[PDB]
């Protein structure tokens, strides 16, 4: 009813793709983030489901829902108030492996349900009682309404007014730039020049079947493997300060050291991978602090030259980041078909962090575990720390353990090399 909406506009161009697949796709577990949380300790539900519905009226993607039917184009709204229960399960009386069972039961129909985007709030949580002080959090969440960086701004204010509430104490939270102030952002974008940014990006690239020699073509589907591994402290800090000292990210160091792994195997200068993007436009003030749908896959190019070395693969690689800013919002759909070639990429890159790891909260977070349906049948995953995180996670229908071990080798030494000699040709780095 008008009276209970707020507010009304368009979907960005990668929300309107997400939809456009999430209708026409229903019970594949498109877009859905399930986090389950294994928690010992005194969580007190009444109170997070309290503190979930302060986050609720804080950030409007929350309250928003989508029509797609009987409109000329499909549009956001936003409700003024929807009130979020937690789904409070008590499985006390039963074994263990009767809790196992119901806890998987659960989780399995959950990445079925998905979310109906025209009605549900995009953001469910069910609790688990299995002992006293022993619960499981499932988590669900879908990606139209909420990236990663937006999702960890959410947990850090769920947990401020958590803690709050138990100690009993007054709080505040900063004001927050609303997320269709990026909607805005977009009308004033010249779509077709975005188009032609990436036409010009990618112009003349050849396809590329990354690790062709390697991809086994047997058994049918996607069977999820991870390899995990952590770069040592010392070649972290030395990683580190290298990205620093050339004026750059660890994200596009690492980016870089890929692709001189990736050269060798394509016996190529001219190679392709997707990278995940802020999609954050620095022109928007406080965009830093919003909560909505900004990250976008996008596909890099990286030209090797002969003699190029590590710090002007550094420098190519920022400049390249600098000028596609503006151009982030593009989906990959529309990109890959500037290039005439669906399968332009095949292999994601991803730096970041989770806000969910396994005092404070009154309770331990002891186990996380994060399901995503997985795009591609490689991806590399990397988490800063001390010591930086690594994650193959892939699929080993395609790929073999053996590989994916020889990768992790590969990495580590080239890392190791190019820290040492980032001023000599990334063709003398021995794989």
């Amino acid at each position: 009813m008008a009276d209970q909406v707020q507010d009304m506009y368009y979907l960005s161009p990668m929300q309107e793709g997400m939809l456009f697949h999430a209708i026409l796709n229903p019970g594949q577990s498109f877009y859905l983030e399930q986090i389950t949380m294994k928690v010992k300790g005194s969580l007190n539900i009444k109170c997070l489901e309290e503190s979930m519905n302060v986050i609720m009226d804080r950030y409007d993607v929350f309250r928003t829902v989508f029509i797609h039917e009987k409109v000329k184009r499909p549009v956001q709204v936003v409700l003024k108030k929807r009130q979020f229960q937690i789904e409070e399960i008590d499985l006390t009386h039963l074994t263990g492996s009767e809790q196992t069972a119901k806890i998987n039961e659960y989780k399995e129909q959950d990445k079925i349900r998905g979310f109906d985007l025209t009605r549900d709030i995009p953001m469910r949580a069910a609790i688990f009682k299995k002992a006293e002080e022993s619960f499981e959090w499932v988590w669900s969440y879908h990606h139209i309404i909420l990236d990663g960086w937006c999702f960890g701004i959410v947990v850090q204010d769920l947990f401020k007014v958590y803690n709050a509430l138990r100690e009993q104490k007054p709080y505040s939270l900063p004001p927050v730039k609303p997320y269709k102030d990026y909607i805005k952002w977009l009308e004033k974008q010249d779509k077709q020049a975005s188009l032609r940014y990436w036409r010009e990006y990618l112009e003349d690239f050849e396809g590329q079947t990354t690790f062709a020699e390697q991809r086994k073509k047997q058994k049918d589907g996607y069977e999820p493997k991870e390899l995990l591994f952590s770069l040592p402290e010392a070649e972290t800090k030395a990683f580190t300060e290298l990205a620093k000292s050339q004026h750059t990210t660890l994200s596009t160091a690492l980016q870089a050291v890929w692709s001189v792994l990736i050269s060798r195997y394509q016996q190529s200068g001219d190679l392709a991978f997707g990278t995940v993007v802020s999609g954050r436009p620095a022109e928007i003030k406080g965009v830093e602090h919003m909560v909505g749908l900004f990250i976008n896959v996008v596909p890099r190019r990286v030209k090797l030259s002969e003699g190029i070395t590590f710090n002007d693969l550094l420098k190519q690689l920022q400049e390249q980041s600098l000028q596609s800013e503006p151009h982030q919002y593009v989906p990959l759909y529309d990109i890959q078909s500037q290039a005439d070639q669906p399968k332009l990429i095949d292999h994601i890159i991803v730096f970041e962090n989770y806000p969910l790891q396994d005092s404070e909260n009154g309770f331990d977070m002891v186990d996380v575990h994060v399901f995503e349906k997985s795009n591609y049948d490689l991806n590399l995953m990397a988490s800063p720390g001390d010591e930086m995180l690594i994650k193959l996670a892939y699929n080993e229908n395609v790929f073999d353990e053996a590989f994916i071990l020889r990768l992790k080798s590969q990495l580590l030494t080239a890392i190791q090399q190019l820290i040492q000699n980032p001023d000599q040709p990334v063709s003398t780095i021995n794989i």
